[PDB]
DNA sequence: TAGGGTTAGGG
């Protein structure tokens, strides 16, 4: 396949005890060849440790199948999700289930046409907040973008570059106040 | 509900 293996594959979250490799096949197979479909196990007792993982052909299959969600697996309702690198993986709230992003690194003169103009192709957009201080009303140089759908969210972050009034911006899954603390 | 013997040499 020409595009990456990370963006071809889905995380499947909170599988049902007896899913196997061949029942959660059976199901996702629905919406695409699959390259690898497997069920995660303990090495010793190789009871399922309850999440898989599925990659189809193409990532337009993928995106397939996070349109039909929501999925039910051999009687579970399951939570497909965009796969998050090993090395992304080690980050803070990397595998939060959010619908906002922090955007750092935006010009000055950001509006939010720009943010429109670059996000609203990952899904609807709900707010965007481009923050100031609060005091002295300087711009800060970052901007908070609430969507819809934590699938938007996740399409967004597994990307490396964003381009956001003419330059590259770093996004990433909105930490709460309290989550950036106990991350520090 | 976050990865499958899948992550820093030897010059």
């Amino acid at each position: 396949p020409k595009e990456p293996e990370q963006l071809r594959k889905l995380f499947i979250g909170g599988l049902s005890f007896e899913t196997t490799d061949e029942s959660l096949r059976s199901h996702f197979e629905q919406w695409g060849t699959l390259t690898d479909c497997v069920v995660m196990r303990d090495p010793n007792t190789k009871r399922s440790r309850g999440f898989g993982f599925v990659t189809y052909a193409t990532v337009e299959e993928v995106d397939a199948a996070m349109n039909a969600r929501p999925h039910k697996v051999d009687g579970r309702v399951v939570e497909p999700k965009r796969a998050v690198s090993r090395e992304d993986s080690q980050r803070p709230g990397a595998h939060l289930t959010v619908k906002k992003i922090f955007v750092g690194g935006i010009k000055e003169d950001t509006e939010e046409h720009h943010l429109r103009d670059y996000f609203e192709q990952y899904g609807k957009i709900e707010v965007i907040e481009i923050m100031t201080d609060r005091g002295s009303g300087k711009k800060r140089g970052f901007a908070f973008v609430t969507f819809d759908d934590h699938d938007s969210v996740d399409k967004i972050v597994i990307q490396k570059y964003h381009t956001v009034n003419g330059h590259n911006c770093e996004v990433r899954k909105a930490l709460s106040k309290q989550e950036m603390a106990s991350a520090s």
